[PDB]
């Protein structure tokens, strides 16, 4: 079976991830499931059923995947906490939190190809900004 | 009838826009439209008729708050054009475009308050980061 490059794993309390996902793809295109999957962690749902579909989704796209990026919403959610307990020193899995729009997009357009991990981040902090304030 | 402080209008290309709010819901609870609306260019919609609807929601926000600040997905975005030429000279709009979770969370909490918007910006690209750097 095919290893990729670089599978991408967004997740976020609520609608964020999915969302995300949608609009990003209006941008680069469809996704399949072997590259890129969300997961929300709806109201009402526990963090013990949580946990293990977010376990799941990793260990899944490792299988298809020689590396995996996971998206999460913000610092100390539950997503995120989650994220780094289950994956702390694996190498293969990065946590990048607080992601938005521009890293999405990148991390999609560039998971066949090798990245400066680094670079993509310091672009993404850079993508947001005050408009008016930049543009003078 | 009330004039708030800020009212906060998030936009972008697909669900990205809805999804942020619901998932922000989720932290700083329920918002209504006098205060936070959201808006989607959808697939198949064309800018002549999303351009209005925008319009609308940024002049209807202006009727309840002092300020609106347009949240918009990314620069060079639909959202983000039409904001800009929109409202470009208006000083009551600020344009923050590649918004995350943690920047729409902090400007709901504080859209009672004073504020310092550079600040709250410089800290939202600052909760964008790679986890496992970080904490090292």
């Amino acid at each position: 079976m095919a290893s990729f490059n670089r599978g991408i794993l967004v997740a976020s309390h609520g609608n964020f991830a999915s969302g995300a996902l949608m609009t990003a793809e209006m941008f680069v295109g469809e996704t399949t499931n072997d590259r890129v999957r969300t997961l929300g962690l709806m109201p009402g749902e526990n963090i013990v059923e949580f946990e293990h579909y977010f376990k799941n989704q990793v260990d899944e796209l490792l299988d298809s995947n020689q590396e995996v990026i996971v998206l999460t919403d913000l610092i100390g959610g539950s997503p995120n906490n989650v994220a780094l307990s289950r994956f702390l020193n694996l190498d293969s899995v990065d946590i990048v939190t607080g992601f938005n729009i521009p890293l999405l997009v990148e991390l999609i357009s560039s998971y066949d190809s090798k990245i400066n991990l680094e670079e993509i981040v310091h672009n993404a902090q850079n993508s947001l900004f005050n408009v008016k304030q930049q543009l003078n």
